[PDB]
């Protein structure tokens, strides 16, 4: 279960700076020796080098487009070379804006793909939907077959070709879900777990009925696209958009132990971790290292414990 | 799905006096207009103006009698008011010994009604078993048709006429219950979910069978008191009677979602919010917007998100 | 339902000190009176009295070996006094290392106990598998027969006989085991709720499988021996090995009123609080509170309350 780390500094999809340091404060955190600490096996692909671009003015009310479509751009390439070299593609974030590019990559080396994504919000409006502009609120848009015919011509997003249908993605965490994000969610039918149904079913089920949803049909690979304000702001304050009445640390860990031992996690996102935003040292150390904690997680770090198929009574 | 609010600026049901602020500094956080906002049909009943009653001795050793008395009985006066305008009334308390006057008047005209009593205590004492002597801790007492003959002839409550039966009423939340309380409990053998029942079998089930219990046999309409002290202190601080081990936030959002959702609530109770006991500025707003996120989700608001029946794809 | 108490003031089982000052703060909070207050018949066995051992190089690098195995010798002894007295033991710690000394003089009079274990850690290593060295990370591997012949004579333990059997105990809490813990997990077959697992099935069936696991077959005998730890550090932060994600205040009550309800609690252990290590004076008065209050959960005390058998409506 061998990774590819790609650091996404970027921050254009949304209107605070410091998202940007995400992938240096984890790295900071010591995530890749922890990772190799564990049972796994690590490439660094860097941290991308998005290049400024200055001559960027909203398209209608939509902010940033052709900063954020480069960017998405870039790292759908890279994330397709990581997947074409046989390894889990690690995304550090970053705003989620980049799960555009990011499930875009995966999808070119592995179009079956199921995505689970984890958030307070849906993050599916559309250019003509979005209130705010901020296109870290609509990345799912962009990404929907179905939505196709609804999706203007945004600069910096002419590459973007629609790889995952109504049917492919779970959410998991929703608690701040816009009008038409909703009517959205109901008329293409998308299978959702807000914090209502996680507090109705417990997070067992939960999981259970979305591993069941994508994978009853056939095994397939799982893109998890995890934004760190799914989680209550008591476990992760230093992000842009927090909302209380989150996922729980234990949840948070359970959500992605489970994933683990499906054996088909291929793409993770860490996203929207912005330590700027921490109102104290604290606040953004207790983010990172939760963040850090997810992210172990996901590669076979078990709350129960771990050992090698050794004798340990020598 | 129309509310009538009421203000009721009332505190000598107990020995604190800032619960008499709560009418102030919800409608202040934005209620009426956040509830308009919504989904909502608005009309705001005013403060009730609670007169003096300087002379007020105690009866044995209950406490401020008459004066709690005459302001159930006013208020009672308001809310069938309300009722008989077809609208859902919304109590802004104040101390709990207002909901004498509350079910009091909403049973006058919804005589079959069933109540929803969210607390961490059973405020079932009575003048003789109370040991403290303050009202707030006594209303159900009252109001029960099972305890005609237990209740003395306390000044300032003639006018009242138990109006519910034992099987009529619902508990969530209870973790301080007195001993004389707790027999009550269970030789009237009134059903109650204590955090032990909900520890045990999740707020999904605990809502579950709760509305089955009271809606099973036939739809009714539903008076939900809701005392702020029976969520969590680390949610709703600023209050009398904190207990620690209470319900989550989400807890307090599940139950009222799901209240929501039966299409019959009648009449609703937020109690024993006092900003003057937050130890801070920050608990006092903290108590502040959870006892508005319940109440909005009381009539509608729902995490998994909300849209009118428009086409929002334009 | 009798009680025997005995405060065990000792610390060589780990490297911080203040953990030997437990019994005193519980003592000063008021145990013994409350429990009184309750429905319980009190004996109190004194704080025993640890003598130094100057002499007690480490044995190879396991530390205070002597002083560890003398202690938990004393406190064997006095266990199975209180036990031969008719009395539930109440064991005030103290590090966890005592649990040696707790479960061999209980066994003593009542060999077909089984354990509960709560806590973060297995405490389960072996003298060959500690990386720490530090003895109260070790004490099941002393206890259990099935790991004779791996545990080498260390002095201070020779008067030691394995007394429980690998499928005798069930661990609840688990999140921070190290790998040749886990091998002999898996190993040995033995049983045990890990956080993943409560996530997964919730405190109500976790308690449920744990009981009936232990008593199925018959009634026997329950050991309970709580890690103040096990617990998370939001609720008992003056404690030496905190690790986030734990039991909420509320399964920590949980899983004692449903212990106490078996009728069988036969021993108790309260253990690894350290007053000492609280940041603030709060941190300090939040953790003996809460292990106050999982001790008087142990002994009838109940959140839905409790009533004599006497009639309170006079
Ligand atoms: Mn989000
Ligand atoms: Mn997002
Ligand atoms: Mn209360
Ligand atoms: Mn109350
Ligand atoms: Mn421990
Ligand atoms: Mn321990």
């Amino acid at each position: 279960r061998t990774i590819g780390i790609i650091g996404a500094p970027f921050s254009k999809g949304q209107p605070r700076g410091g998202v940007e340091e995400g992938p240096t404060v984890l790295r900071k955190a010591g995530l890749l020796e922890k990772l190799k600490e564990q049972e796994c096996d690590v490439k660094d692909y860097g941290d991308l080098p998005f290049a400024d671009i200055p001559n960027d003015s909203p398209f209608q009310i939509v902010k940033n487009p052709r900063s954020v479509g480069k960017a998405s751009e870039q790292l759908a390439g890279k994330v397709a070379e990581v997947k074409k070299n046989g390894r889990i593609s690690l995304v550090l974030g970053g705003d989620h804006s980049l799960a555009i590019g990011s499930i875009s990559g995966h999808a070119r080396v592995h179009p079956d793909l199921g995505v689970i994504w984890v958030d307070a919000h849906t993050d599916i409006n559309t250019p003509l939907t979005t209130t705010s502009g901020n296109l870290h609120g609509q990345p799912v848009s962009f990404l929907l077959k179905e939505l196709k015919g609804k999706i203007p011509d945004v600069p910096g997003f002419s590459w973007v070709t629609p790889c995952i249908s109504a049917k492919d993605i779970v959410y998991i965490g929703l608690r701040d879900v816009d009008p038409g994000e909703h009517y959205i969610l109901k008329t293409l039918g998308i299978k959702y777990f807000s914090m209502t149904e996680v507090d109705r079913l417990g997070i067992g089920k939960v999981m259970e009925e979305t591993l069941s949803y994508l994978l009853g049909r056939k095994k397939r690979p799982i893109h998890l696209s995890f934004d760190v304000d799914g989680l209550d702001p008591s476990f992760t304050p230093a992000t842009g958009t927090p909302v209380v009445g989150g996922l729980t640390y234990r949840e948070g860990l359970y959500i992605t132990e489970e994933i683990y031992k499906t054996g088909l996690l291929s793409g993770l996102d860490i996203m929207e971790v912005n330590p700027s935003l921490g109102k104290t040292p604290e606040e953004v150390t207790r983010t990172v290292n939760t963040a850090v904690a997810i992210t172990l997680a996901c590669f076979g770090l078990a709350r129960e414990g771990n050992h090698k198929p050794i004798d340990y009574l020598n």
